[PDB]
């Protein structure tokens, strides 16, 4: 009766209803019918008829597999309870902030997902040591404690590069696995669960690296100079790191060559997708036919 | 320096990935599985089969369903944007973080419901008029406000009532005009509609409610009596300002007094997902037979 009083004297502006026939910024309608559009769950694909296929994978093949699928639910985690949302009060427009709350669903989806994975193919004796790893390992944590950090910051358009970094690139060097086994006709029904997130994430990354130009070209040239360096400083850490994660899970495997030229091409994307250039030549960034079309 | 460098030493546990294979309370799984099953999007339902019963409403009905259906829409607004993420940090389980954005991500669906339905069968000037209505009505403004002062602020259990009480009573003024509508040959289709967000807010409240529980029973003896009486006094708070919104709303239809018998009958249901006993006699709730047939 009283307990609120004070909150409703500091704010006397109206709150206001979401308006879905006035769109301001067409882009927001778009991306919601997309991904509304493209909604799924785990359970929609057979991942039971893969059994036969992982068995007949090497020791050394079905643990890397735990692994990268471990750290990729680390991040779905990550950007669906704690990203996307901090993402809503910074928003331009109701509809915005609209399609934030379907991106952290889906990431919440995306995390589940694995675990159907694993609870299908895995014994729990790997489910388990899978997830005491990913509490151990050093570049898995400072990756996902890097992101957070901005998270957990004041700056908005910081949390839309790290969040944009996270979707097209800190997620790369877990999808190549998946990618290229899928290529070799093994594990096929979890590859297409893989692609329904790729499809999913390459919005998010689309749409997040639009809203950050957008914010940023509203300042001064220093400032735009100053957040565009702050960019590229970010990648050159998320790169060492990942190149140093990647090593750990493909080095036994013998494919962490292919591995690093992925996360350079995809490196390049990300940076795109917030309105740079790309960091790494082309020549350096050659990906398998193979795994690009299965990719799409 | 980084600038992430004290972050990371401000937080020495490791970042944990959701792991669904270990669920430490049942009912968050059996929770998702229901709302998730339950996924639905507005362009589903034919609206436009509704347009002949549109045109052949009163100026009052007419009147009355767009203010009824923008103060739906403002209370989806806020539960989406504001009120489910505002639980995430007071979560027990990850599983439950998990389907707080399953919850945010329907209300915003449960929005753009409601303009998919104007765009359908409504003019322009009739929407422009009614956002603006909800803008300027105390009575609607007032109830947003109380609630929102309580997800802006730092007690977690009161978030948890504020969340049960909109969901499983503030939204029933609104509810009974489409039952009452389509019980009579109106709006029939939009009925669907409103029956698919009933089904999903009647299990947030239960959800919402449930956790409130668990949490309120870890406290002291005076504490518990502390925040039942809390619980209350907000309740009669809301009812005495939507007992003002309901008049304001059906009093030129005439429908008040059953309207009120509908609001009486919510509240003990809230008040019951909340584990406590009914604030009025039942003898007080005896909505007409046919309101209760038409949400069945
Ligand atoms: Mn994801
Ligand atoms: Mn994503
Ligand atoms: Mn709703
Ligand atoms: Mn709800």
């Amino acid at each position: 009766s009283n307990e609120y009083d004070e909150y409703i004297a500091n704010h006397t502006d109206p709150v206001k209803a979401i308006n879905w026939n006035v769109i301001p910024d067409e882009k927001d309608l778009e991306v919601w019918d997309r991904l509304t559009g493209n909604f799924w769950l785990p359970e929609k694909i057979p991942v039971s008829n893969d059994i036969q296929s992982w068995n007949k994978m090497t020791p050394q093949e079905q643990l890397a597999t735990m692994r990268v699928f471990t750290g990729l639910t680390l991040l779905d985690t990550i950007q669906g309870t704690v990203g996307a949302i901090s993402l809503l009060p910074d928003a331009e427009t109701m509809h915005e902030e609209a399609v934030y709350t379907n991106i952290a669903f889906m990431e919440s989806v995306h995390a589940k997902s694995y675990s159907n994975i694993f609870m299908t193919l895995a014994s729990t004796p790997q489910i388990n040591e899978a997830f005491r790893w990913s509490e151990e390992n050093e570049n898995l944590q400072r990756k996902a404690k890097i992101i957070m950090s901005y998270y957990n910051g004041d700056d908005p358009l910081k949390k839309k590069v790290a969040s944009t970094l996270l979707e097209s690139f800190l997620f790369y060097s877990g999808f190549y696995l998946p990618m290229y086994l899928s290529s070799r006709a093994k594990l096929t029904n979890t590859a297409d669960i893989i692609r329904l997130i790729i499809r999913d994430e390459s919005v998010h990354g689309y749409y997040i690296g639009y809203k950050y130009q957008q914010g940023v070209k509203k300042l001064s040239e220093a400032e735009q100079e100053e957040y565009k360096a702050y960019t590229f400083d970010l990648m050159y850490d998320l790169y060492e790191n990942e190149i140093e994660y990647t090593e750990d899970i493909y080095d036994d495997l013998g494919w962490t060559e292919d591995v690093k030229r992925f996360l350079r091409y995809n490196a390049n994307k990300a940076l795109n997708n917030l309105g740079y250039e790309g960091l790494f030549p082309t020549d350096e960034t050659k990906v398998s036919p193979a795994i690009l079309s299965s990719l799409s």
